[PDB]
């Protein structure tokens, strides 16, 4: 009875295998829609005096954090009001790491940020040099 | 008959992600189509008494609100008439955040605004600053 | 004999099983095939006095009916002259749901409408509104 | 056996003995006329042909004249 | 031994399965390449007095219908000289579904015609309105 | 005990062969990226004299050959210096296939080539035609 018995085994445990990998593809399929996308909305100003960034962040998703951001080929590291929650409301970025030797030749012009957020996910911002 | 049955149900389970992948891109398809333009068509007027802008906004889309608005490189909210409703009608808003202190100088002149609306569109203003 | 006999009925048996799997998988593949598709040829146009839209729609497959309508970020019902045929021919669909109050504003542009056909299909139109 | 066009089944009558290769093969398909298909001049069909042997198979068909 | 022929039988019929939606992926970019294409040349002149249309029309493909005419916001039917054969020769279409009402006051201007094919492509015409 | 073995040997030949799978499209991910691209950076001179085109290729990839080129609609064979390094360096190729016949009117003109690498990448030239 090594028939009768074992292939019936292997049917009843195939069931368990095949509902898990179900379960976890459906799992799957939830979890990355509403893992959290983060773009811009608002035309950032980039103040030359301390490096400031007013910025503003649509978030349809979950809660990120901010890391670094790229500017001028340079990569620069960030402190504070990095707690991206959901909504647009209004962001400001001490962004450090960078001085007003270079942005006081720049003075009204725009510049490209790129912003890389805890998710994988990165944004480029369009920045006015405001002073 | 592990594989007599698990490929059935693999055959059976993938009918189900499939038809929920073509319902999603065919919804997000109908979404993004709907979801609301907003356009000037009227050539708005900037009031340099108190800052209300009469403006003409087509909209063939769906319900937004106006955020807010960048003026001379300045950042600008909003408080009230900022409901926009489908069609052209005629739209004043009570753009405040700025004063009389720059734009009595520019009487007569022509002005650049950009709206910041709800819905991650910006619209830019060809203004005319009347008294 | 139970090693003699029940391997047999199972490997008899898996035939059946396998053979029934085979031939579902070609009967789905010819049913997703000609399931029926359908999209727009014929450039729309949207009259602004009762709602009658003039669209041309072809259908290389099945006939389906045609449920809803999304206008301006609404949903809006039909009632009569919804089943697609095969083929291109002109179909005129009352749309009811709504009134010339937002649309005699818009007399002249273009405005972009989406069908929702029966078959989980979404269909964008570009519309013309006439008068 | 049959061929399935516009979601209507259909059947034919002559040269349907498939044999090995790929020759070529011309199937005159009856039970349709060009009432439909007149409006579908320079087009893209998808015909799903029935074989005898439980295999079915989709071609993609221009519509020519 | 339903390990043994099962899952056998399910890897003689994926190859099948596989090489007919490899044969149809072929078959479908054999289709639309050669499907028919079509464009103008010619810089067609529109004559008010019967509406008859001398175009000239290029055409890379197979034979295809002219179904019907998009002028002045009108959709409008056409009756003979509608068979396109390959090349670029030179049509004359019957243009009825319209009279000398409305062309007799723009004689010498230049009116956009938009001919709906029967292949689903649409093709704008930039017509001098002659007499 | 068929089923106690069989199912056991497919669920280890097929780790083995789902493992052959994901390295050999590892593999062709390594392979595709660094495989080697050719653009133009440097505006190349086409002299009318000998035909010696004075071009400026960067390659961030592999090393590649020049085969033919494209010119007035005419295929042409190249044979020396045809070996593209890494580097944007500079190279100097004896283009063959063609005198100063019709060179000879389009002194300081503007003249398109388009070189045939070994790669399947074709680059277009915009050249001066120099003497």
């Amino acid at each position: 009875l090594s028939g009768a018995v074992t292939a019936l085994i292997l049917v009843i445990a195939s069931v368990i295998i095949a509902l898990v990998v179900v379960g976890f593809a459906f799992g799957l399929f939830g979890a990355f829609t509403g893992q959290g996308t983060v773009t811009q909305v608002g035309t950032a100003t980039l103040s030359a005096s301390t490096g400031t960034l007013k910025v503003t962040l649509k978030n349809t998703g979950a809660t990120t954090q901010v890391t670094g951001a790229i500017i001028n080929g340079n990569a620069a590291s960030v402190s504070g009001q990095v707690t991206i929650s959901a909504g647009q409301s209004t962001y400001s970025i001490s962004l450090g790491g960078i001085s007003s030797s270079t942005l006081q030749s720049l003075v009204g012009s725009t510049i490209s940020l790129t912003l890389q957020l805890s998710n994988g996910q990165t944004v480029t911002v369009s920045a006015i040099i405001t002073s």
